[PDB]
């Protein structure tokens, strides 16, 4: 199971680390991808991942696209996991350099909620544009599941365990 991580509160846990080899390494019952309305899975947490798959990642979630539609923002689906995860919890955070609203950042985690464990990333840090230090407060007062956060930016870290109030 999950080994090194910081406990942040009775069901949060932090580690600096790659979500791709975590979850290579504990192939946990659900990963979550930092995906976008499309699934296109360009860059990256959901680039990394889909990469990790051999694009098998990409190549379902455009068949799923194709039946279905965009996500909303703040909205997920769950797909396989391939080689990474039994299954992959694909969510949507408010991407912050479209101007989308930071206030669907809680609603995205609150998929988070349906499931008893994850491996995931901060959502909305990145490429979308958010604080990672909001994205973890947020976390941390929107997910009751057991949630276990790889950070992949060392100095990001230890900034947030040494800030975290
Ligand atoms: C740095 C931060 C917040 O953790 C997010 C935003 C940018 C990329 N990132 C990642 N997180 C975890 N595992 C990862 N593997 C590849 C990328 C990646
Ligand atoms: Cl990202």
């Amino acid at each position: 199971s999950f080994s090194g991580y910081l406990k942040l509160t009775d069901n949060v846990y932090i580690k600096n680390a790659d979500i791709v080899e975590e979850a290579k390494k504990v192939k946990p019952t659900v990963v979550v991808n930092a995906a976008n309305v499309y699934l296109k899975h360009g860059g990256g947490v959901a680039g990394a991942l889909n990469k990790a798959t051999n694009n098998a990642m990409q190549v379902e979630s455009d068949d799923y696209i194709a039946t279905n539609g965009p996500l909303k923002v703040g909205g997920s689906c769950v797909l396989s996991g391939h080689n990474l995860a039994k299954h992959c919890l694909h969510v949507v955070g408010p991407n912050v350099n479209k101007g989308e609203d930071i206030q669907l950042l809680k609603s995205a985690y609150e998929n988070f909620n349906q499931h008893e464990v994850l491996l995931a990333p901060l959502l909305s840090a990145g490429i979308f544009g958010a604080d990672p230090i909001h994205s973890l407060r947020v976390c941390v007062d929107t997910v009751r599941t057991n949630v276990y956060l790889a950070v992949f930016d060392k100095n990001l870290y230890d900034k947030l365990v040494s800030s975290f109030l």
